[PDB]
């Protein structure tokens, strides 16, 4: 089972923190989005476009539950995985790190040409605030440690992480 599970919105640092936290703890990183593409042979975008979000969430839930059982390092969950009650259920008892980010920073950090079915222009900032508003309680419900990525250098938020895992609370 994973040493840590990372949850948060797109732009919250899951891939980069994942990377730094993993190096720090000395294990591998798995991203569930990558795992979905591997198992299905399909792009995330294609699944949403052709089969739709609900089918994506079912696939995602199965991949996440498997990953929680089978992987021993750091696991990063796609930003919408916590909307699935079965995912929240499976997270019970794990160490779960919520990477908190404000809308402005999150919006800035997601503004490239990455394909994002749920965060595509125009009015991306409105869409991001909507996701935040809906998902905030769900991240909070599952998380065992929260870290602020808004201002801190990454390598730092991670110190908060490696240090935190280690001592009581
Ligand atoms: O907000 C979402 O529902 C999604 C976030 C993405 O994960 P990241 O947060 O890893 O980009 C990816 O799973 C997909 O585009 C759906
Ligand atoms: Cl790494
Ligand atoms: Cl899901
Ligand atoms: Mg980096
Ligand atoms: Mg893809
Ligand atoms: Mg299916």
């Amino acid at each position: 089972a994973p040493k840590a599970v990372l949850v948060g919105l797109p732009g919250s640092g899951k891939s980069t923190i994942g990377r730094r936290l993993a190096k720090a703890l000395g294990v591998g990183l798995l991203d569930t989005d990558v795992a979905i593409e591997q198992r299905t042979g399909r792009s995330i975008a294609d699944i949403f476009a052709t089969d739709g979000e609900q089918e994506f969430r079912r696939i995602e839930e199965d991949v996440v539950r498997a990953a929680l059982a089978d992987h021993d390092g750091v696991l990063s969950l796609g930003g919408g995985a916590v909307t699935s009650p079965g995912v929240r259920a499976a997270l019970a008892g794990h160490t779960v790190v919520y990477l908190e980010i404000s809308a402005a920073e999150g919006v800035r950090r997601t503004g490239g040409n990455t394909v994002r079915p749920l965060l595509a222009g125009p009015d991306r900032a409105e869409k991001y605030r909507a996701l935040m508003a809906k998902r905030a309680p769900l991240y909070r419900r599952v998380a065992t440690m929260r870290v602020d990525t808004n201002r801190r250098n990454p390598g730092a938020v991670v110190r908060h992480i490696l240090s935190r895992l280690q001592v009581p609370s």
